[PDB]
């Protein structure tokens, strides 16, 4: 009822889907139906893929600097529409305006900016073999690739995925989550306005079981990049493999440790603790959801953590003074409620919240109190499993080696971090932790330059940094024989 | 049996399997039983993993130059044992002595020697952020990895997969083909003698549906590297993915095009085409089994191909004089003979060969004659489908753009080559061919420095070159904060 | 007095010199005094050094992306002002407007644009030694650097030097040629407008022997980058070295060979010969001034050269239809004509040109006719010595090995080139040519991605490409001991 | 004389010099004439260059792995002869057998080993411009290069220079210090026994004023690599420049700061300080000769230094229990004693040593007792100038920002270090120190992987690491035009 019915974006304009079917997008701050959103048919996919083939041709026939200028011109617009975009993402996701205005488009574009400047730096190798022969390599685009996004940072992830793919000279078809489809359509508009050729960035709306699956199976898509949960990642990765051997990147979940050592400043430690857990209503995949403190310091540190959780400003995401909103959807609110009832039953001590909050307006939304449990153990459902909502488990320990031992004991391997003032301990410990994203006296900063991804079952491949751009090309080796050819026959 | 029963190799020695079962390996030249070989159990797979976990720790704790020296010592033993290992390879595969003595151990050891020099050159990055903070990255081992071998180049594949795996500080569990298990066990012996710690290279014998599967499923194995057919590679990759999101490299098959432009040296062209079809009796994955010839040279090209094929010395692979041997097995002979009958039924013109060679002793072995069809068309089964025996398909074309479009019109993408004396044409054509391994005026050479692998359904990732070494490490990113930390709560 | 008096540029504005001394800059087409220009004092050099030390701290304290955005903005302004700056370059140099509007500012800004995008890509290395020790490297700015410009491409050369220097976080003091000081001053206005901090790009006008030399001697300057003649470069590099051991870059002169092989299209070959000799009236350092023609092609080639030279449009460089202007000055013209008379005295055969053009208003300018000598020999002064005016020397050869030996028989080694259709010969001949800048079937194009500089006495170091950015940083190696320290004492 | 007359080494064997003149080499421990040594003539220089030019061709014509194997064999030989080369180095330098057996040959061979593995990793670049054009680079050998060695580490410096030069495809002519000519000749024998072609490594003995000068001036030598004092480096670098514009590398002297912060453990800070001043009897270029201690820790730091200095085992370098021998020469001893009197005369407090040791046999040798001065001031001659003997100057500071400003206030910039247990301080301070070689909580280790050399007036270029090998090649860019060529004429 609130916004007009959303169409598929294919070949540089909106087109009518050919399914007959729609879904609704719902503002989770207060249940308001934000839009009717068309669902792509299997033949819509065929059409988007044929569009991308003919478009990729156009874009890759440009010189590298012509592609860099078009991408930079898309970065200018994103800076220019920062606020109007952040307004939309907030209605779509329930995330506070104080974060969307300041992070989502700001880091989305930071990454696109970084890669736009690197287009001319994509190079191959030359290797001499003998006087009469040498080899050179070319790094070529994959062709049409496909991205499949999450609902927690919708426009940002849409940028972090398509920035490298387009910079590497690929056409991308993107599928936003059914939960949050709005700003990805806006990104498509913008890119077209930048001069990005028709077909180079198509968007298909719908569900993971339908349009997602049809994207992983399509014989003419050369790579799948996916962001989301581990159990889904497995199905997604198996589908791309068994259909046509696609190249893949997966950014998945984690249950990341944070080790406070006994020499840490505890004020620092608590700030890091609270920042690692409550930002975006605990809806960040890298969150430091397992907090280790020394036994000799659990009382003091539990003091400072409650002190700070007490003053989180829960409120309207629309409000400028809000720093904590609702969760992305109601379905997801009761998934989190289901872990908090799990923690309670398992004798885990509750230190604050745990209860859905409805006073005045709050009841028309999906609001959960920031929740903290303490005196936890390793076999607890809340300690072993990923929650994806504002729930912090706190664990006591007696020595360094034990803390590291326990930090590593997981199928997960996304992030990890340490709080100490000692040079030796800081490096020594971090070298021993099994995560791809490691922090020393900080948490959460993710620079365009820093490769990020998971160890173990949190990922395959990486995002950001120079490495990620390379992995959106394919290597062709060329051997040039300048002398005689010898045959045995 | 010609030899003693072949046992599993775990932890620097031979150990009894716990399956209660074996299989035979057979000499395809004469049907002699070479050995009985033990099948690994599920619990033997668990034993091999526990052994690799412990051994990898010891290997990783050495210096870079200590690992380098150990691997260079293994190279030295391989050069010394070249002729003996070549004689065993010839027994197990049927490949002529003239090939195993010059190619298999020479080039397998060339790659180990390459990576041994490169151990000290593996390095991370460092990226300043501001005065108060920087990042560094570590390239850490993956831990335990697994390789699954093919039967065309048994010891060479074992070396090409284990060399970068061990140079990068990992342990590998290797599963040789059931068809060809013998030389892989000898390579495990040599790594041990060289100084490689117990458990760093273990060998498990048995089948793909059983031991290949238990390897690709295991939660503690971090990466799978597999060489084999495209259909099986699809199953392997999907199992590696859906079980624990393992990293993967796939080297698969193809139907690789050779284009002979009308300005080519025709004798060079025919030398290349026969080398690209008939080396190792037509059982090389990169073979150029679609040969495009211009309409005006078809008759002259055919006479040149016929002349070379008539002087091929098919015989006993123990004779130094033989340059063309039996096929690897009797089942594989049957499949090839079926492709030959298909060619005939669909009315391609038989230029030469086209049957089993059975005169005298040859009737004991699995010998298929060097076979050339001509007047082929793109919809024929012999043209569409990988045969992996000695069958060349010659296809007529009229213009350059048509040859390249027909060359590229396949689900495969392993290799491609062009023959032309024109500078512009050579590079222009090669830049448009969609394959990872591209040759100008030559075929088949695969230098240690040159990364090799498939586009499309012919592979995922690469082997050889500087790049492949980087792909047996995982990136850890470490942000160091030296300043104040800010919290928004 | 076409323009008002031109002042020193120091600290983000124009400042009065303290010398009491000025020079006149003149238009070479007509003798018109364009402007009075101030000469920097020795006190003014000091003032510019202190200004640069302070501005560099400000520029290096910014983030990498802060610096990128500022240089990208300078590029936008250069793009807008292309036609204006070209007009002033034409006034100052005599170059046709058809060249300055297309080449000079276009290719100068291309290099700044290239480097602007790479600012965030500059990284150190990280090397693990053992569990308890690792090394990291930093690539830190050099600090204050100086560039000394040549008169043939005044603003392009100011761009090619300042761009990597600023991108790598340095401040630069630039000294334009006394012959062409006008466009360097506008570049400094542009940098300031884009937001480059005060003192990061300072410009000092006056002589090489006074102000050029005070810069090369100053103990706070870390690197000198110079473009000009070989004999001057020896003096400059010698002074930079003996004063305070500076880093140096040197882009010097040449006598570059172009080999025309007997399979070339003679229209392509003659098009390449004339471009390689007569662009910017023969005042390009990389010019291909020794043109090797096979005995069998000599007559037909000379006819095709004579034909192009007869339709060269020598005239007023303000006329868009001019493609061959006057030389930069009358002194220079005098030198050139002495070379021509030497060619005549030494019995070389004049194909065409060989005289000053004095008819109509041309007597007011420094115009020399496009000149071609043929029947030349290797011991001729016109063949041995760099002329730097529009004078081609044609030399006959009989075999390839002879042509290559003769091409390499020089103390110079800036550029070289070959024209042939043959794949094998193109690469093999170019691999044997002792020059840093090599062209197959083309001449003169110099992409921002392509490192360029001399072998032998034609240079030290390179400009452009990835490599050059690296060479405006200094390496610092940091070893972190995290374990015990052992003394033998 | 102890040994036979030493001859020039040219073309894989010893040859007679043609000067008619010798010099003597003296054992500094007892004053015995170890050997008469031939002075190379101007003409002997020409002979060595001509032999290098021919030998370089043969060496560069081998494959990368053939050169790798030959260099690795030279490593093997150096390992087996470690003890014998060590004994001869002790004779020539006076260094303790405890040092020469463990450091000099071990680490010189470590660097040779490192580069031997890297020969095959030297690659150029590939850059696509458009469909019709691309560029590739070649990294080619410089040709003939020269190394000029110092007397403090004669065989180690001979190997650190020749290793990357030979690894990159070059021949080197090497001139050892007149003070220490013996072990360089032995290295030339070992290279030839390893299979290095005749002329690839030639050795010329004699003075820098004469033979070093003849090498720096020779027009066929392409690069000079020099180790020694700053003032001599300035002359060598200027002569290399003005003669033929050679490439250069300079490793020169220093007055390197060691800053001990207040949290430092004083047992550790004192072990680092004595190892930083008295290893090699004070004769290491990177020595931490200015020791900054906080005012409030001065008293206690001084006690711990004296206690370690008192137990230094000065004695006969041929006795294994010696860990402190004579200086390299009597002239050098005389120079160190004049700095000692400068120190006294200028009223620095003598903490210990400060005279020559003349008891019994020592009076026959060149022994200066370990010396520490304290209460030193920044203007004192001992604090400003490089001494190159065993003289530590201790300096009080009061605040961090200050200690870092004092450390930096020098024209030198070779090494620096900090001792501190705090994380933020260790890294923040090192980042501000203007030195190429930086140590945290350690001193003196120089891994083969780690690029080392001087900031400011302490050097140009680097030795060791990946980057050094890169600087023993020249870049050639090759533009391949595959389409039409456009002329303006
Ligand atoms: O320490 P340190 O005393 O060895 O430092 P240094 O006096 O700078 O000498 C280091 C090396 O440089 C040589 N050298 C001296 N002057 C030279 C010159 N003008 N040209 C070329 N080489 C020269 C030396 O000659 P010597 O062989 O005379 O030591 C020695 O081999
Ligand atoms: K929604
Ligand atoms: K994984
Ligand atoms: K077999
Ligand atoms: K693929
Ligand atoms: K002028
Ligand atoms: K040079
Ligand atoms: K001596
Ligand atoms: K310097």
């Amino acid at each position: 009822a609130r916004f007009e019915e959303q169409k598929l974006y294919i070949g540089g304009r909106y087109v009518e889907a050919s399914s007959g079917a729609t879904f609704e997008t719902i503002n989770p701050a207060n249940g308001e139906v934000l839009a009717k959103v068309q669902r792509a048919s299997r033949e819509d996919v065929e059409r988007a893929v044929q569009s991308a083939v003919e478009g990729q041709k156009v874009w890759a026939a440009m010189t590298a600097m012509q592609r860099s200028r078009i991408l930079r011109r898309a970065v200018d617009i994103l800076r220019e529409r920062n606020d109007e975009l952040a307004a939309l993402e907030t209605l779509d996701t329930g995330k506070p305006l104080a974060e969307t205005r300041s992070v989502d488009i700001v880091t989305g574009a930071d990454v696109l900016e970084y890669y736009a400047g690197l287009v001319p730096a994509i190079e191959g190798e030359q290797i001499p073999l003998r006087e009469t022969s040498f080899v050179y390599t070319r790094r070529e685009p994959l062709g049409v690739v496909a991205g499949i996004g999450a609902w927690n940072y919708p426009v940002q992830i849409a940028l972090w995925k398509s920035a490298p793919a387009l910079a590497a000279g690929n056409a991308m078809i993107f599928k936003p989550s059914e939960v949050t489809p709005l700003t990805a359509l806006k990104l498509a508009e913008i890119y077209t306005e930048a001069g990005v050729p028709d077909g180079v960035f198509n968007v298909l709306t719908g569900s993971g079981r339908e349009v997602g699956q049809w994207l992983t199976e399509h014989p003419l898509i050369e790579k799948i990049s996916f962001t989301g949960g581990t159990s889904t990642g497995k199905k997604v990765m198996a589908s791309a493999s068994s259909s046509s051997l696609k190249e893949v990147t997966m950014e998945l979940g984690g249950k990341s440790p944070l080790i406070i050592f006994p020499d840490a400043d505890l004020d620092r430690a608590a700030d890091i603790a609270v920042m690692a857990n409550f930002f975006s209503s605990g809806q960040v995949c890298t969150n430091g959801t397992r907090v280790f403190i020394h036994r000799s310091q659990q009382a003091r540190f539990e003091a400072k953590v409650l002190e700070r959780v007490q003053r989180i400003r829960l409120g309207d995401p629309q409000d400028e003074n809000t720093n904590f909103g609702p969760l992305v959807s109601f379905p997801h609110m009761e998934s989190v409620l289901g872990y908090i009832e799990s923690g309670k039953a398992q004798k885990a001590r509750l230190l604050c919240g745990g209860e859905r909050v409805t006073d005045g307006a709050f009841g028309k939304g999906a609001y959960v109190a920031p929740t903290v449990f303490t005196d936890c153990r390793d076999d607890m459902t809340i300690v072993r499993e990923e929650i994806f909502g504002p729930v912090m488990s706190i664990l006591v320990y007696d020595d360094e080696d034990e803390a590291i031992r326990r930090a590593n004991d997981t199928e997960y391997g996304l992030a990890a971090g340490v709080v100490t003032q000692d040079l030796a301990r800081a490096h020594r410990a971090i070298h021993r932790l099994e995560a791809g994203i490691c922090w020393i006296n900080t948490w959460g900063e993710s620079p365009a330059e820093m490769p990020v991804g998971g160890y173990k079952q949190s990922g395959v491949g990486r995002e950001n940094g120079l490495t990620t751009l390379a992995h959106y090309t394919r290597i062709k080796s060329v051997q040039v024989e300048l002398g005689d050819y010898a045959s045995v026959f």
